[PDB]
């Protein structure tokens, strides 16, 4: 029923490390199946998933998972790395139980990112509730050696920060370039192009980019969690696109979809709130 905080950090840590090398170091060459609604999926996606969810549920078969793809464990225990027996500084190693857990997996964030070499906008992305409330979020850039963020609670690890714009950098994919929805913004401001939503988020970490405005329902739990929990731990702020908390259903049967979109503030950006709110203020998303 319980474990400590330090060997669930650590675990989810090795994970992630674990997923990510298998995802950098790959040369076969790539399958590329297409889901029942266009989307593409990898061997390369699937077998990062049973990675992580291989390592996690060894040590934890009673753990709530939830994952992007339609796999879950297997990978027999003696085919995994040994877990790592890291300290966490001054953050306190808490007792928390195993069933107010649940873990939001993207094994593959940009999966189109990668079957077209843009290899700087892949992600694996976990992040992690802990009685409904965001708690953990871990995120792994393969190809940038295999840099990982995390953060627990408001506790964040190392991040290497761009020096701030002084412009507002705002970021979004081409394909839904909203530069035209924002062309009222006070302030002196650019637009970046960039595909993939973890990296999208990742940017803003990194002071790459200020806003990342995504009034749509493209988004899922698993895009966002990891992001949300570090981002908010720098003091940024994560929502909907009309201000409130994003939702993480429990089950899997459940939309994982975020229905009433993203909004995500660097921590100079969150002045901006208001504005951003009254944009969005007159758009009502529907989905198909
Ligand atoms: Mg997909
Ligand atoms: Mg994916
Ligand atoms: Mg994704």
């Amino acid at each position: 029923m319980q474990t400590s905080l330090f060997e669930f950090a650590n675990v989810l840590i090795t994970a992630v490390k674990e997923a990510s090398y298998s995802i950098s170091k790959f040369k076969e060459e790539v399958e590329i199946k297409y889901k029942s609604d266009g989307s593409e999926v990898t061997q390369v996606d699937t077998q990062s998933q049973q990675i992580i969810f291989s390592i996690i549920k060894n040590k934890y078969p009673t753990i709530n998972i939830i994952g992007e793809e339609d796999v879950e464990n297997g990978i027999p225990d003696n085919q995994l790395p040994t877990i790592t027996q890291l300290s966490f500084g001054s953050l306190e190693n808490k007792i928390i139980n195993i069933n107010d857990i649940i873990i939001y997996v993207d094994p593959l964030d940009g999966t189109d990112c990668y079957t077209h070499k843009q290899y700087d906008s892949v992600c694996v992305l976990v992040g992690v509730t802990y009685k409904g409330k965001p708690m953990i979020g871990i995120v792994s850039k393969p190809f940038y050696n295999n840099e990982i963020t995390f953060a627990i609670e408001n506790y964040i690890s190392s991040i290497s920060l761009q020096p701030l714009n002084d412009k507002i950098i705002f970021v979004c994919s081409k394909k839904n370039d909203i530069q035209h929805l924002i062309k009222s913004f006070p302030d002196p401001y650019e637009v970046k192009y960039k595909g993939g939503s973890g990296a999208k988020m990742m940017a803003i970490i990194h002071q790459e980019a200020d806003i990342y405005y995504h009034p749509l329902i493209q988004s899922c739990t698993w895009d966002t969690l990891a992001a949300q929990v570090i981002l908010e731990a720098q003091g940024g702020i994560v929502c909907d696109i009309y201000g409130n908390p994003l939702c993480y259903p429990s089950s899997k049967k459940e939309s994982m979809r975020h229905k009433k979109g993203v909004l995500c503030l660097s921590p100079r950006a969150k002045k901006y709130l208001p504005y951003m709110l009254s944009i969005s203020k007159t758009i009502l998303l529907l989905q198909h």
